[PDB]
């Protein structure tokens, strides 16, 4: 069920897969990156081939798409880190339990960002010892939103009197969409890694 | 890929089926329960039928048993809660964001008459208290401490290869912590009384 465009791995369950300037594949992430961070140089960016981590996102997705039927529940979004965090993530995944409290909170959960400029920042994409900065392009099952709140452990409910039947994610503003909150694991995968300098 | 004991759910799903008293699947249940607490009355034991429950617990045993090189990853454990998030657990399973002297996961027990305390099954305004039979994947696990988020690394010259649950005492656990989401099943309720 792995992608075909993927890389053989030779029965290893992890890959990170470095691109070529002028692939469309390449071309496309720069040019979304670069659309709101122009003064940044990009070193390089890598595919990341995750077996369980794609299993576990992939099953998420069908799961969303038969419960919302006839929504677009994927969006790609940004998600700047330390260094520190780089090898937990690529072989893990984002980890709510390790989440900094974001500036302005709507939730305890795993922050990503419309704009690459809102994850370009040092305080998620904090410079390494050699001046390196790290973002993800990151597929986030956003599904159906709503604003949230500091208070939310999960995703607030759709109807106060079923308070189990919750919204999929939540947003700063639902008419303006800059950043999106999850609470769940494997409802995030890490799809890039772009290593970036001043 | 729904296993074979579930009764049909007529195209839904998401199912609490009521057992039969004096059948085999009700018989076996009670057993594991009155091991230890054969002083409580059962009022009723609930099948838990969550086709996306099941699915994602599916998915990550598979994903155990390749990388731990075997079967045996999994364990049937005890869970005390309050009447309130039993809805909850029914549709979503166990959500450690929801005392942690073993880290910040979700706790389990090997015997009913430690999840039978009040202090975990909290009895409603009627006496009630309430108790998951819990399908756990515990796979390769080591002792736990307070304020971890994850299971420790089997080495830490390889720092994100990590065991999959922790223990109170490694050589005789009497209780097992999980991390992630879809590490636990949760497949039956039991209903009982003090
Ligand atoms: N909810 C439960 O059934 C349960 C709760 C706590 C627990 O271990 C607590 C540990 C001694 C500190 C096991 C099970």
């Amino acid at each position: 069920n792995l992608p075909e465009h993927w890389t053989d791995m030779n029965h290893q369950l992890f890959c990170m897969v470095q691109l070529e300037p002028g692939q469309s594949e390449y071309n496309t992430i720069k040019d979304k990156f670069t659309r709101t961070c122009s003064s940044y140089a990009i070193e390089k960016i890598e595919r990341i081939q995750n077996a369980f981590l794609w299993q576990s996102y992939q099953v998420k997705k069908r799961q969303m798409d038969i419960k919302n039927d006839h929504k677009n529940n994927e969006r790609l979004l940004f998600h700047g880190t330390d260094a520190d965090s780089v090898p937990y993530v690529n072989q893990h995944g984002f980890n709510r339990s390790c989440a900094g409290k974001n500036a302005v909170s709507y939730g305890k959960g795993t922050y990503f960002a419309v704009d690459a400029s809102y994850s370009a920042k040092d305080t998620y994409s904090k410079p390494d010892s050699n001046g390196r900065k790290h973002m993800y392009v990151v597929r986030v099952l956003t599904g159906v939103f709503t604003k949230g709140r500091a208070g939310l452990v999960t995703p607030p409910p759709k109807n106060p009197h079923n308070p189990t039947d919750l919204f999929d994610s939540v947003t700063n503003n639902t008419r303006s969409p800059k950043l999106f909150v999850v609470f769940f694991d494997n409802q995030a995968y890490p799809e890039y890694l772009i290593t970036f300098t001043a």
